[PDB]
């Protein structure tokens, strides 16, 4: 199928993107704390649920959560501010704590099936988040002697994200802190703004977008 594309909420991340974030693949937004990735996960999992006019895809969203930084009430906020039905919009987030490295492997694993019962429906699953992809693995590996394991751990997973992507047609998104992933950083820029810069990326120049995080979630 077309590779779709999901707003930002943000013209000019967009922009720096080709247009949005990307099904068919795994887009991985680092930041330290207060960096916007989570309010971009939140406002992205509004977004996907628009029609494509409005820049999404019509779809619903599964979240993986490794650390509670889901927000329903900024889910309804960002809803609400959009014109869009904050308990519709909740409704169609499917929402999975991770509690270890594990768990949140095997989250990945088991998601296929609502994925498969969703997938020619009138709203099939067309945003996964992850957030955060790593935070377990930090957690748990722990020194040398853990990073072997870790890395192919991490590999596998990843792996079976980009399958998701790939064969059922979904933006994976994942938030990171410092191919295979289209790769964004976030960093504090002036006054409150934040900048997003696209490194690395095979088919898309390198560059910066300026953005703001207000009750619409993010926008420029
Ligand atoms: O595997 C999953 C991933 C993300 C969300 C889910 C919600 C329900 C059941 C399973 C889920």
């Amino acid at each position: 199928a077309t590779i779709g594309r999901i707003s930002t909420g943000s013209k000019s991340l967009d922009k720096l993107l080709g247009g949005g974030i990307e099904t068919q693949a795994i887009t991985e937004v680092f930041g330290e704390f207060g960096s916007g990735k989570t309010q971009l996960a939140h406002t992205l999992a509004v977004m996907v649920q628009l029609p494509p006019e409005e820049g999404g895809l019509n779809g619903s969203v599964m979240w993986i959560d490794t650390e509670n930084t889901f927000r329903p009430e900024r889910i309804r906020e960002i809803a609400q501010n959009r014109g869009l039905d904050p308990d519709e919009v909740l409704k169609h987030i499917a929402y999975a704590r991770a509690f270890n490295s594990n768990h949140q492997m095997l989250l990945v694993q088991q998601a296929e099936d609502m994925i498969k019962e969703l997938l020619n429906t009138d709203r099939p699953v067309k945003l996964l988040i992850v957030d955060s992809l790593t935070s377990h693995f930090r957690s748990e590996y722990i020194g040398r002697g853990a990073l072997a394991e870790r890395q192919q751990k991490l590999a596998k997973h990843l792996a079976d994200l980009h399958r998701l992507a790939n064969l059922y047609d979904i933006a994976v998104f994942v938030t990171n802190q410092v191919s295979a992933t289209l790769r964004v950083y976030l960093r504090k820029g002036k006054g409150g703004k934040r900048i997003a810069r696209l490194i690395d990326a095979p088919h898309l120049p390198e560059g910066e977008a300026v953005f703001s995080i207000t009750e619409k979630g993010i926008e420029d």
